[PDB]
């Protein structure tokens, strides 16, 4: 890699890894549209396996960006509409609080207070229905944002219903395969297990546990090369052959709501570029202003998403206008501000 990229990356990441005590990390910088890879440490401390360009890391919430683009693709196909009532795709959702809650609200955490987590006891299809039927909103739809897996997770599950495919089948065939993400999985195949890094939480090796709507809200596992390719696709959607996929990417980067300096897309979150790095809590309810109608993907934006699981910590950020981006995958869930600080240090130096 160009010495400049080599230098800002190592000078920024090496101190981060030791300050946060990260067992292993992989980073990709997309510069002028080309990827440059870097890796450090261990994928498996006990087995002394290093982190490589083929190592799989749990993406946690960065998985929501795939869910948003898949939903976007379904909209482009004419299979669903964001303006459609949730009950249209789930008829047995007869409880009256749902009148008025659209797929848009579900996709953007604006349904009225759906919880961050789907309860651990919800572990069956009927359990899931019971849960949503009994949920009591705190607010009217389209008034406040409360980040939630029970919200975008449900959007993902309903978005693929017309297709008839399971969420994993639709993700593989409509998003992973067309984009050549051949080492990105919702469920890691035994063939790829030797590359699946262990997560580390308080010194213990851990992998994400199964849970309702896990696939849809935080279940993707991927490599630094496939994530670099995911960023390239999002940086230049118009370069994608598949028409509905190309449009689905643009729809996921459209600005539906605003809270402070941040704009909510489908999965992705955006801020106007240049951004104040300062501008880039277990539960934060924030009033949102509707963007009517939604602003189409803005090239001068810092588009990003943080993600975590018990044992992993991820971050992706890119700036379309500069053909610039970064992916940071670690097998330790460490503070988000540390992620964003290192990302900005690197991208600001290269812009
Ligand atoms: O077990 C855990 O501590 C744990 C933490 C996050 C997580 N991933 S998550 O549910 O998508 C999430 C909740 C709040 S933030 C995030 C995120 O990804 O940034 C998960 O599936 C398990």
């Amino acid at each position: 890699a160009p010495q400049q990229i080599n230098d800002i990356v190592h000078r920024t990441i090496t101190p981060l890894i030791e300050q946060q005590k990260i067992p292993g990390m992989a980073v990709a910088v997309i510069y002028q549209g080309k990827p440059y890879y870097f890796t450090w440490g261990y994928a498996d401390i006990a087995k002394k396996q290093p982190v490589t360009q083929q190592t799989l890391f749990e993406l946690g919430s960065v998985s929501k960006t795939f869910t948003g683009v898949l939903g976007g693709d379904a909209i482009a196909r004419g299979e669903i509409k964001l303006s459609d009532p949730t009950t249209k795709y789930w008829p047995e959702l007869t409880a009256k609080q749902w009148n008025g809650i659209t797929l848009l609200h579900l996709a953007t955490y604006t349904a009225g207070g759906l919880p961050l987590q789907v309860p651990d006891e919800v572990k069956s299809s009927s359990d899931l229905l019971r849960f949503y039927q009994n949920w009591q909103p705190a607010w009217a739809p389209g008034t406040q944002r409360l980040y939630a897996n029970s919200s975008i997770g449900l959007f993902g599950a309903l978005a693929v219903k017309p297709s008839g495919l399971s969420f994993e089948q639709a993700m593989q065939t409509r998003v992973f395969q067309p984009l050549k993400l051949n080492h990105t999985w919702i469920n890691v195949p035994p063939a790829e297990e030797k590359n699946y890094a262990w997560g580390y939480r308080e010194g213990k090796a851990v992998h994400v546990s199964p849970g309702a709507l896990d696939a849809e809200a935080y279940g993707v596992k991927s490599t630094i090369e496939d994530m670099a390719r995911w960023v390239q696709s999002n940086l230049k959607p118009l370069d994608i052959n598949e028409k509905t996929l190309q449009q689905g990417i643009q729809l996921a980067q459209s600005r539906y709501w605003q809270t402070g300096d941040m704009y909510q897309g489908l999965g992705w979150e955006m801020l106007d570029w240049p951004v104040n790095p300062d501008s880039i809590i277990a539960l934060a309810a924030r009033p949102v202003k509707a963007i009517t109608p939604p602003t189409p993907a803005v090239r001068a934006s810092w588009v990003h998403k943080t993600g975590a699981t018990g044992g992993f910590g991820s971050y992706v950020a890119f700036i379309p206008e500069k053909e610039l981006g970064i992916v940071m995958l670690a097998n330790k869930n460490y503070p988000n501000p540390a992620r964003v600080d290192a990302a900005w240090q690197i991208l600001n130096a290269l812009q």
